């Protein structure tokens, strides 16, 4: 298939204040690198999104959504 450089990435589905304890914000429209994750929620990704300096904190995977990186299609609306 493919294999080389290609990482965990979550779309924002809700907007988030990080608090600041290694936190991260989190903002609807953007992406999110996936890089640790936690049995409480809280993952550790990086903002893959334009900002002054690159974006890399914890923050609750309820904010986000998992583009499932591995599919061929997403079968459902078939045609024929």
């Amino acid at each position: 298939g493919s294999s080389g450089s290609s990482g965990e990435i979550a779309q924002v589905t809700s907007a988030y204040v990080a608090s600041g304890s290694e936190q991260l914000s989190l903002a609807p429209g953007q992406l999110i690198l996936i890089l640790k994750k936690n049995t409480s929620g809280w993952w550790q990704g990086e903002l893959q999104a334009r900002g002054k300096k690159r974006q890399k904190g914890w923050f609750p995977a309820s904010h986000v959504k998992l583009l499932g990186p591995s599919s061929e299609r997403a079968s459902g609306p078939s045609s024929g």
